[PDB]
């Protein structure tokens, strides 16, 4: 099976390298990037991200709900456009299918 856990880990590395301030919105604020995998808050968040990707592939993703929840953290289209790029990098790094359409789907509600 596609190693989505590894893709997501690389996704967050790319995302927070390019936009460190995004990390401040999470329960793992301030944690060194090389230590995220040993952080309990990060582990929970990464697992939810993996679940969302598997839901999108499986046909059950709630893009409206995910969008609404991100608006609820003042995260919007600009951040998701930036995320699209980081996730494309992470997918390519793993020979994984591109997830741009999943991000576009979320973007359609932002
Ligand atoms: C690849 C695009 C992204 C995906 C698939 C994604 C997915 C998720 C999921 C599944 C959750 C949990 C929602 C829930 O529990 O109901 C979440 C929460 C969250 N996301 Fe994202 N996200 C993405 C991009 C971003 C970006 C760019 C930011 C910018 C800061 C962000 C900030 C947050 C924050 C602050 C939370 C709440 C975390 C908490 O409850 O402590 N996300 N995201």
């Amino acid at each position: 099976m596609v190693n989505w856990a590894a893709v997501v880990d690389d996704f967050y590395q790319e995302l927070f390298k390019a936009h460190p301030e995004y990390q401040n919105k999470f329960g793992f604020k301030g944690v060194a990037l090389g230590s995220l995998k040993g952080n309990a808050a990060y582990k929970t968040q990464a697992g939810k991200t993996v679940d969302y990707i598997n839901a999108w592939i499986g046909g059950s993703a709630d893009a409206a709900g995910l969008a609404s929840r991100h608006k609820g953290r003042n995260v919007g289209s600009a951040e998701f456009h930036n995320a699209k790029a980081c996730l494309a990098k992470a997918c390519s790094a793993h020979g994984a299918p591109d997830l741009g359409h999943a991000i576009d789907d979320i973007l359609s509600h932002l």
